[PDB]
């Protein structure tokens, strides 16, 4: 064998390279079209290319012979991020900017042919205003958030009042630190937990008749939590900014519950506001709770739900909470004494399930619940991984019970006393596969057929199938999706038409409409039909040479997946250098079936410049079960590794042309640390190593995620100690050109504290580094010119430092 | 000819390389005679000093004869048992007073209660302050008094009665920067970087008597309201915290300090107890007594402690004057605003502001340590000593003499005072030195005055450029200036109160530093002259430093004009045949000589370590520099960054021509604050002569560095839009190289002077015009590299980034 070499291009040139070679549809939803005799059967409204509203027609009937395109008919008049919706009345609602606005199309004021106008919504408010949500019962009231406080607003007959009087916007940072109706900084970036306020979608009736609507919201209390100081953008300023982040083992955000009452007489305008705290403190309600996973409210409207962590993560908890708990706020002491009397004791908080585990708690969407079958039951589906390891719905009937506690008595609860008993708990899937319960996934439920619709890995963990089963008597369960191919599929409301973005590691992306039918003899069979195409593919993309998707049986009894890029033109004899991609940390997959030119574009790039690429999922990454994923647990950088240079190993055996002296590694955020970890351990394996924003340090990173992989510091100094590579800086190189780093100065998430302080002990190691700062990029790198600079030097370090003989010759 | 290339060694070879050369490797200071006054005793005088083992307070016994074959070497006693920065000392009862880390001590010693043979126990003066007390300063009037700062707020303490006393309330220190953010008795951080005044009060010397027999003493002070300063945030030290630090810092054009005098008269019984202390204002505000003043520069008393004396510039710089206070001008504090009317309308009209000496230049005033005042002849003037360049455009001594005349200013008319109305008559202004060479009053360089021989002694360039000399001259009849120092040394010098003696710390290129005592004698037919003797050594030298090749100070007349000198370091082993690649050390900024005949093995240490791995190293002072006038230095007015290449060039061409082992086609250049601005300049600039630049806490945008320093150089920047633009290499960086290997940027992290802000801003544009760098942060570091680790790894990364960009072959195979 002869080591090959790169291309020895100067830097002008390699950014030429780049400079030269250079979203999809989202949000759908589905409305019926209540025509007695006329064509089109849905008319659909949807999310795509400044990125705004399109909508389309779905006709009854197709010629099979040809493949009908569908047509993106523009449903304003000229981005939008999220919108909101109520058919009873075709009431849009979304966000463009600062500004709010308002269409209709589909209920009591017809279907639109043309381009309706956005209507926008008026405002008496200095600054912006996020987070807009509509009331289900109401058509015309609608909530948002201006400055940590939720008002609502009138959009018919223009009447605006603020609900929440927490945050004083006036008064700074150091002394305010309250909120009311949004999430903390931990609930967004560890729990997708955006927003911090949910409607009630009915309303009670007064003796004056009219009206009572409903808004829950969590009220944090950041007083406690650490203040630190990131760079302000302005670098001009020479100032940082204060904001609260709750490092490991440091306290977190006060949280408690709260709803509102706002009394509408029979004209429509607003009679009088009660605002209303707990009847107790929510440490003596729900015991032991530190997180507010997720919440909202029965499609009954008589409870309002949540599902509740504990701080190590190990026990979820789904808490029905009535809004007869509630009591309004009052200085005077003794007027609440009469308030808290008057509510009942039976009245309780009530723990419908309770589940632990030894590993973690993942969060999801996944909670449908059933209208009120039977009096003081509770139907629902629930997914968990607690019971087989992996992620399948439980369809549960919970006993509301009367509670053992009676808080009339003086004395405090016992453990159990909200704990619901279970009459049943029928496991609705099961295998070694998990349903999908985040970034848009959950599941479709009809209610009249007694069906249910869902995301999983039951044909591959590689491609995320549409699969259907019964919830009744489930059994067999239905593939809906053609194989081959990766999916994130949306089912209609109506059960009818699904529509699957998808794609695979040759083909790029597409949109595809499908109808499903059904026997009338028997509800549970399903059977789909390709009806359209709502996006045609990008075809085989010009000069885009994919990887082929490996795997190999691991030494750790796992099938271990891989894609491996191989050089473009290739030449026997001529062993490549070789580069490896990563980021094998919890919550993600980089390896499936799916076309990786969007994201992973510049991987191609490499592989057109005579660099091996290769990238492997280690145990850790998220689609294949909770016993898969919790390898690592307290462990955090001790096995990962490991598992790459297994999989390395493989690719060596195999294909000798991937030369095991010239091994590069390179990720972002986990990827870096990772990558950090590798030159660390592994010297004799690889020889350079690019960090990006890496963690080095698990004691700077917060709460949520770290409590949850590495436990509260304290138990467990010597996984942080082996975990941070920051303390390890002696075990480091002493041969430059081996450590790049690269960081965004104003990082938010992956404090540059991590970068520095390993740089401080490097320096008194006396190891060397390079390091490239991008001053004007928070977590990840968003501006075209930083971004072009750091695959500009990402590409020149691999070809001055690993590819070509001038590198070779540094040795 | 044919390219010399270094020997590669690797990363971890260099670090035992470095480490080893450094394998092997503070002298006295702050001097003292006192008198033994001891007729049958072996010693006349007695000296005090402070020095290391650290640092702290020695003595040593100065004979009445010597043996003169033999060359005496002095014991050095220590005074004290238990770091001693610098000292107070009460000649009337022998009390020394230091602070040494927390406490602030005291010992006698040398009054009129003797000489010990022995150490002397430190005593702590006791304190129900929670917080380190820093300034300590005893009263002249009585000993018995001190003074020091608590928390921004001047405290005196009895350190026989143990009466403590705070004596103002300005700084809050429970409250936090912004809602606060006052100080009396202390010095802003202008103050302190740009014109090194440390102390902002300042002892009454003489004690006024009460009628019943008790006595009121007096410390004038700065009171500093810093509410409208910028405040810019610094990382922590504790990187752990990831916190930043809060400042006030003056931007450049930026509201500075609002300033004002203040008195404190503290009125004491007959047996050492506080009466009464009233804290005092300005009869009017500082604004309209002192019009148009931006800076307290320095301050003081007259000898009898009748006026208080003042140094004040403008904004500009380009306005000096020498005010004399009165004590009469401040009256108390009074909320009653029926009763302050009726205190204003108590002190007299002719009370006034004496603007004594008032000077302009269209260059800048450079603030001096300079100026003596005599004891009161006249009873309505006032002589004195100062310096100044204003007059020739070199700094030199003038025996001026102001008459104390009555202003036509009446306050109760009720008008503003005109700008001329506080000028006091010159009566005389007799020049006591002159040429084209300067008298230095900064780092320690002072005056001495004999007043009953009536002489002065002075540090001065009279011989030399390279080198400072002491010298002596009459202020009566001046004529000729006698020099004292020997030549061929440069002179830190120090002459005793007495005038009987001066001690002097000299090197040259060759030899290190060694501190001699010299006897000054003089012959009866003529006082005026003087003359010294060798008569002992306090110091010796450490002989010339084993592998160190020292440089050779050459010279060239350039095309600008003036007479351009640089340093030399040639290879070790010359190879003829091969040239020999090239870097430029340079600071090449105000305020600083690099090149002159010191011994540089110290401190440049490793431009020979360069030397001696294959390098040429040069190192030029440019157009810009200390040491050579005011013509010299303002060359760059307005212009920073402008023209310090050109002659950085024009010395590296001159030395390509006289010697062709200089490798033009690879050299480099590297430098530290100012150093590391002309060092991305000279990339920036000069492509085609500098390779790699290494720019060291680099200014790169004028306008992110403070008033005192930037407007003196550059003016205002609405005054100088061209300027500062062109003087900023954040603002062109358009105009650095698209090749990569040649822009390394190193900076402590921690910096207070310049700002990391200016590298992080420089790497935004970089990034932004698609420009490579090369970067190392030092993130335990301020301006100067403090931590020995962080030393070494500077050091380190550097030699690395010279061979594999400059010296060796595998340099030259990158292109």
């Amino acid at each position: 064998l002869e080591p090959f070499y790169v291309e020895r291009y100067s830097w002008s040139q390699l950014k030429k390279l780049l400079a030269d070679t250079r979203k999809a549809p989202h949000d759908f939803m589905f409305v019926k079209r209540n025509d007695p005799d006329g064509p089109h059967s849905d008319r659909i409204y949807y999310l795509a290319m400044e990125n705004t509203l399109f909508y389309s027609e779905i006709p009854k009937t197709i010629n099979r012979a040809a493949v009908l395109m569908l047509s993106w008919k523009p449903l304003l008049d000229l981005g939008i991020a999220s919108y909101d919706y109520h058919q009873g009345s075709g009431t849009f609602l979304f966000q463009a900017g600062s500004g709010i606005y308002h269409v209709k199309d589909g209920g009591p004021q017809g279907f639109t042919q043309q381009p309706l106008r956005p209507n926008l919504v008026e405002t008496s408010c200095p600054n912006i205003r996020m987070d807009p949500k509509l009331c289900p019962a109401d058509p015309d009231w609608i909530a948002f958030i201006h400055s940590n406080d939720i008002w609502i607003s009138n959009i018919v007959t223009r009447e605006e009042r603020r609900l929440t009087y927490v945050h004083n916007e006036l008064a700074n940072m150091e002394e305010d630190a309250r909120s009311a109706g949004v999430a903390t900084f931990v609930l967004q970036e560890e729990f997708d937990r955006y927003s911090g306020y949910w409607w009630c979608p009915k309303a009670e009736t007064t003796p004056s008749g009219g009206k009572i609507l409903r808004i829950l919201y969590e009220e944090n209390d950041e007083s406690e939590v650490e203040i630190i100081h990131v760079t302000s953008p302005m670098l001009e300023t020479r100032r940082a900014d204060s904001f609260r982040y709750p490092k490991t083992g440091t306290a977190n955000p006060k949280v408690t519950f709260k709803m509102s009452e706002i009394m509408i007489d029979a004209e429509g305008r607003i009679i009088d506001v009660i605002d209303k705290e707990l009847i107790q403190p929510f440490e003596i309600l729900f015991e032991g709770v530190e997180y507010i996973a997720r919440a909202g409210w029965t499609p009954e409207g008589k409870y309002a739900w949540s599902i509740l962590l504990d701080r190590s993560q190990t026990r979820l908890q789904i808490v029905l909470i009535s809004p007869e708990l509630f009591i309004p706020v009052e200085d005077d002491v003794m007027e609440r004494q009469r308030l808290i009397e008057s509510v009942p004791d039976s009245v309780t908080p009530l723990i419908i399930y309770e589940e632990t585990t030894d590993i973690w708690i993942n969060i999801h969407d996944i909670f449908h619940v059933f209208p009120q079958s039977h009096e003081e039951e509770i139907e629902f589906i629930f997914a968990s991984e607690c019971k087989t390891g992996f992620r399948h719905l439980y369809k549960i009937t919970s006993i509301l019970k009367e509670s053992k506690y009676k808080r009339s008595s003086g004395g405090l609860p016992a453990p159990s006393d909200f704990k619901c008993p279970i009459k049943e708990e029928i496991a609705i899937t099961s295998g070694e596969w998990e349903v999908l319960g985040r970034h848009g996934s959950n599941i479709q439920v009809d209610e009249v057929r007694r069906l249910v619709y869902f995301e999983g890995t039951k044909d591959s963990p590689l491609e995320h199938h549409l699969y259907v089963v019964s919830y009744v008597n489930p059994g067999e369960v239905t593939r809906l999706t053609d194989r081959g191919y990766s999916h994130s599929c949306c089912i209609s409301q109506h059960c009818d038409f699904f529509i699957s973005k998808y794609s695979n590691q040759k083909n790029p992306h597409c949109v595809s409409l499908y109808k499903l039918s059904s026997p009338e003899d028997d509800p549970t069979c399903k059977t789909k039909e390709f009806w359209a195409t709502i996006l045609d593919s990008a075809g085989p993309l010009p000069d885009y040479t994919p990887p082929e998707i490996f795997s190999f049986e691991s030494t750790t009894g796992f099938t271990l997946y891989g894609m491996l890029y191989k050089p473009h033109d290739l030449q026997p004899g001529k062993k490549y250098p070789t580069v490896l991609f990563i980021y094998g940390g919890p919550q993600v997959q980089l390896v499936n079936n799916r076309f990786k030119g969007v994201k992973y574009f510049r991987l191609n790039t490499l592989a057109s410049l005579g660099y091996v690429v290769v990238v492997i999922d280690n145990r850790g990454s998220c689609h294949r079960g909770l016993k898969f994923e919790g390898a690592f647990k307290y462990k955090m950088g001790q096995i990962e590794i490991d598992d790459q240079v297994e999989g390395l190993q493989y690719l060596a055996s195999r294909y000798d042309f991937i030369d095991l002296d010239r091994v590069g590694i390179h990720g972002w955020s986990y990827g870096g640390y990772l990558s950090l970890m590798a030159l660390m351990q592994r010297s004799d394996i690889f020889r350079v190593a690019i960090a990006g924003a890496p963690v080095t340090l698990w004691i700077f990173y917060d709460t949520g995620y770290t409590e949850r992989y590495m436990g509260h510091p304290d138990q467990n100094e010597q996984g942080y100690y082996l975990g941070s590579v920051a303390m390890q800086a002696e075990k480091f190189p002493s041969e430059p050109n081996r450590l790049l780093l690269l960081h965004g100065f104003l990082d938010e998430n992956v404090h540059f504290a991590h970068t520095s302080i390993l740089l401080s002990f490097l320096v008194r190691a006396g190891k060397p580094y390079d390091l490239q700062i991008y001053p004007q990029e928070r977590h990840s790198i968003r501006v075209p010119e930083s971004g072009e600079h750091y695959e500009l030097h990402l590409l020149h370090y691999l070809q001055e430092n690993l590819g070509s003989r001038i590198a070779a010759l540094k040795v």
